[PDB]
Parts: C-alpha cells; structure tokens; sequence
C-alpha cells in the first residue's frame, strides 16, 4: 500500500502544479489566432518576444520545482542533490508538459491565451530549434498521456540516479525504484504498460533539452531578464 500512496502523492503533486487546467486547454482549441494577431507577434522585435518567452518559460520551471518540492523524499536530498535532479531535469519536464498544451491536428500551441502556429515566434530567429521543441510534442501526443501517466513520468524524469554530479547516489535510487514500480504498478492497474515501449528515447529529451538551454543562456547572455528566485541554489547557478 505504501506504493499505492506514493502513486497518490504524486498525482495530487502534479494536481496542485500542473499550471495549466487540461479540460482548459482542451476546450480553448478552437481559439486560434488570426492571420492578423499571427503577424503582430512576428513583427514584435526579436528582444521583446525573447522577454515574453522567457519569463513564461521561468515561471513554467517554477512550476516544475514546485512539483519536484512536493515529491515524497525530494526535500530529504541533500541541496547539491536536489540542485543537480532540477538543474539537468526540470526543463525536460516543462518539455513534457508542453504536450498537454499541443494540438497536434493543427501543430498549433497555447501560448498567451490562444493556440498558434511555431511561425508565432519567427521573431526570435530559432526555427530550427523551435521546429525541434514542436516536433517532439507531436510525437508525445500520439500517447495520450492521463494526467496521472504524465505525473509519474515526469516525476521519472526528474528522480534519475543517473545524472553526473549526485553526493547520495543510493539515496535517489531508492526514490527512483519506488517511482518507477509505482509508475508500472498504475499502467498495469489502467490496462496501459502499451505506453512504455513508445516512451521517447532517453538521449532525445536530454539533447532536445540542452539545445533548448543553450539557446536560452545565449539570449540571457545578451538580454537578461531577472525573476525572484524560487529555489535560489539553483537560480544561482544558473542566472548568475
Ligand atoms: O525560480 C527559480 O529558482 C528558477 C527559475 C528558473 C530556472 C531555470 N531557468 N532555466 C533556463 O533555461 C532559463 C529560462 Cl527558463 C529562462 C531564461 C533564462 C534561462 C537560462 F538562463 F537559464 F538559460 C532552466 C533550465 C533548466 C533548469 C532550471 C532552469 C531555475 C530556477
Ligand atoms: C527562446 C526560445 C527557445 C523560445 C522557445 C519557443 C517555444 C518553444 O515556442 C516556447 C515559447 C513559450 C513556451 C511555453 C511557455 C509555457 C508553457 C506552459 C507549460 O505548462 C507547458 C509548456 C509551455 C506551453 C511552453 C512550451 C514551449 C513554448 C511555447
């Protein structure tokens, strides 16, 4: 039963952080922008669009702290642990949290309160990258995560033992296999263990995501933008 809580703890966890409510983002999806609002956006200057996305995108890993914060044992880590999980892993799950926000019928996302295309951000002059973070929604979106399935993957992404840098490996393991039987135990309970073997490959979402970063520490290198720190070891490292 103690697996079963912990399948519990992290669906609330995911519940109470996930940011943007499902049956929203479902029913806005024939809220498109216009071919006149998608041209304003590509005419806003390159800096301004980076402003936007930039602080979305920190408040959206603020979010994913906030999840990882709420996990059984996270806080119990030492700091420079907790630091590495996030530092290599929340971006990877706000990537995963991307899809949930993706209609793939349209490959349009929500973004400021309507869906639209990638051509939304031609301003930044990314589009290869910005293809790549599109693309990799599309194919999440062929699973048709539930909310509990992306809640215990994304807890997977970011409790792994893997990660170069971690002080208490044997610490994070345990965390990590009490995840993953919990992750096993629900998708056989749910008739949905056909979702393991199209999970995407583990090498795709981290070299997705250091192409993501890279590209985000260039534009904060040339235009830095500044948020109050959630978990400041971590902002630290990488906003200073
Ligand atoms: O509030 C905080 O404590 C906090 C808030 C955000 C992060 C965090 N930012 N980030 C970025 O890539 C980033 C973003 Cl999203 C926007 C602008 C600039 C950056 C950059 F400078 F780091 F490149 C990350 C990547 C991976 C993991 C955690 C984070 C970390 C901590
Ligand atoms: C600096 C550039 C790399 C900007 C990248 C452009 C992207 C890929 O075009 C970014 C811009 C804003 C991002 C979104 C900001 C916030 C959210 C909400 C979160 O819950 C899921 C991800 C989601 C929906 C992000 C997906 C990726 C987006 C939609």
């Amino acid at each position: 039963t103690e697996i079963e809580h912990l399948v519990q703890s992290v669906c609330k966890s995911y519940r109470e952080t996930c940011q943007l409510r499902l049956e929203d983002l479902l029913r806005q999806r024939s809220n498109i922008f216009s071919r006149e609002e998608v041209t304003g956006y590509q005419r806003k200057s390159m800096w301004e669009m980076w402003e936007r996305c930039a602080h979305h995108l920190t408040e959206a890993i603020q979010y994913v702290v906030e999840f990882a914060k709420r996990l059984s044992g996270f806080m119990e880590l030492c700091q420079n642990d907790q630091i590495v999980l996030l530092k290599a892993g929340a971006m990877e799950v706000v990537l995963v949290r991307m899809c949930r926000a993706y209609n793939a019928d349209n490959r349009t996302v929500f973004f400021e309160g309507k869906y639209g295309g990638m051509e939304l951000f031609r301003a930044l002059g990314c589009s290869e990258l910005i293809s790549s973070i599109f693309d990799f929604s599309h194919s999440l979106s062929a699973l048709h995560f539930s909310e509990d399935e992306i809640a215990l993957y994304t807890a997977l992404v970011l409790i792994n033992a893997h990660r170069p840098g971690l002080q208490e490996k044997r610490k994070v393991e345990q965390l990590q296999y009490n995840l993953e039987l919990a992750f096993h135990h629900h998708l056989h309970k749910t008739h949905r263990q056909s979702i393991l073997a199209k999970l995407p490959p583990k090498g795709k979402l981290r070299s997705l995501c250091s192409q993501h970063v890279e590209r985000l520490q260039i534009f904060q290198h040339l235009h830095p933008i500044v948020v109050q720190a959630a978990f400041p070891p971590l902002y630290k490292e990488l906003f200073s």
